[PDB]
């Protein structure tokens, strides 16, 4: 019924990551048009235009709702749409979640990945794939995501966890400087 | 007063349902609380989670103590009818602080201190959840007006309203202003209701 | 001191070399050398990269380039004034030749220049190897990046990034452990030449 | 036309390119293009490879070259008469350009040319600019089509005689596609050190 906080000025998509993953924020369908100015719209139809301008074989939806946009409008472009709901309560995606994600992508064309804004859960799962499936260093993975989708993963505990699993936890980068659209404030209307 | 206008796109705030209603009176002077929500939101709030203005004034009558003033630090009038506070003889004042996640400014703090130093009667203070902006302003007052140490003020708020201020930048800023920035505590352990998650 | 206006051939492997990478860490813009209008009879319009193209992109992004560092050993490709007239400081930094990685002196010189500065442009002839190397040295030395992050960031911004294997090894030799150096990527398709053509 | 006597740079990646391979199967001698004395001001004495140098080696072996196949697209590098005056038949075979593998036409042409140097005759010399890719490709096609070698044996034999052999991956792939199984094609070897160029020189 109502649009997510920090979404309106959140950039729509990142660059393709290592020619395999396209990170993006959630699409919002026409049913939200009254709540979103023309210059701030991000309909599924927009995604398919950019792709048409490489084929995205799969879109992975990491959000916990199906109220943002109609999945059919992704599938009617021949894009397999899969939901992958991760552990909640602010937790890092689990060992199960990553195994599910990695096995999912293994069947592959670009792979689209989105959570609400396209940074934290999206970056985490992409970085896990790059390390586990492609033998990247976690340093290259995190940095590559940050370049493709600035500022990249910015949730400190997520960065910490990725280096605990795949590197030395002591080496995790500090949370990056945040862009103007990205801020935490419980009183912001 | 937005409380009496369309509720169509009026959802209750995130993390509010299981957020504790009120802390203990801090130094017998300030009562921190989360925002009240009026009867208009009852269709979205289970009976056991409700916190109407009437609930606060009922608690005050139990304490056998008058609240002289309620300082509302939120940026909206949609949550409850301010008159439900004012009709009880409590002065109601909105104090809108700097946004974009910033610490209350030197202006904000001066405004708060001058408002309160006019008020034995309690002063209520709430933001959305009653921890970060509420705690910051109460701590600044305890230090600037009552000559407390910032260590004492921060710990007192945390005892009265656990976990206290938990926003790390807000803790660091209070120690920058009023102590030694190196002695600032790290953010505290968070209770189950209190978590950050964009997908929840 | 400016051979652009006196009397050659365009550099080899340049025509289909990509013009520019994405801004690296919001600080550096790597590119291949520009070629001025004098070379237009040797370059089809869809392959031209005049200095004006760079400044048209800089106006497009609504971002100012403060400095352009030119790592080539000639002034014949474009008029440096074409850069300087846009308010962009121009400096040539000639690194050690004959295949050598840029020296510590070269990198120290590069870092000194950049400290003054807004994007910083960096080009060699093609904008991959010496360009990549110096950008990566800065990121590690001045911004305390890991070399892994630096090398990978440049590869994402300007794929495949540094593709000389010994440049990659040397950077790891200087800024990490030489054993952790990633292997050289495949030679880019735009490097391809038919030896009988 | 003979551009050797007209107007001018030496080919890139040539100075340190090895002059000649070992004879392949006692039948083919792969080499880089010769450069005539016209180019001596651009080539240090220690790097010179005049036609006369090829002749001196052939005498050193006490063996005759019946035929030299030139796969380059120019006559400017050396005077073909410097070959012919020695009793060696000279033939230009220009293959498809634009990075393409020698075609089915090219290979047929090469095979028919060479099968006369068993039939009416000795080594057959073969050169492109550097003597690895087109040179190797055609030699290997001949070995397979005419001498019934496996493509594995042909490609390995060429790599042994003229290391690292054919080093362009598409050429290797295409030979396995025609004459074996494409999935058995070896990956490209390392780019030879003599190919190294500093782009800022």
């Amino acid at each position: 019924n109502k649009i997510p906080p920090r979404w309106l000025n959140c950039p729509r998509r990142g660059q393709p990551v290592a020619g395999r993953f396209l990170p993006l924020k959630t699409m919002l369908g026409p049913r939200y048009d009254s709540q979103v100015a023309e210059e701030n719209r991000f309909h599924p139809s927009m995604l398919s235009n950019y792709l048409k301008s490489v084929k995205m074989g799969l879109l992975v939806d990491l959000t916990n709702t199906s109220r943002f946009y109609d999945r059919n409008d992704i599938e009617k472009e021949g894009i397999k749409y899969i939901k992958l709901q991760c552990k909640g309560h602010g937790e890092c995606p689990t060992t199960e979640n990553t195994e599910t994600f990695i096995r999912l992508c293994e069947r592959f064309e670009l792979i689209g990945v989105h959570c609400t804004h396209g940074f934290n859960r999206t970056g985490f799962l992409i970085c896990a794939f790059l390390v586990e499936k492609m033998d990247w260093s976690i340093e290259a993975a995190v940095a590559t995501f940050a370049q493709a989708r600035p500022p990249g993963i910015y949730k400190g505990d997520y960065l910490k966890e990725l280096f605990r699993r795949y590197g030395d936890i002591e080496e995790a980068p500090p949370p990056p400087l945040l862009p103007d659209w990205c801020f935490e404030d419980d009183e912001d209307e």
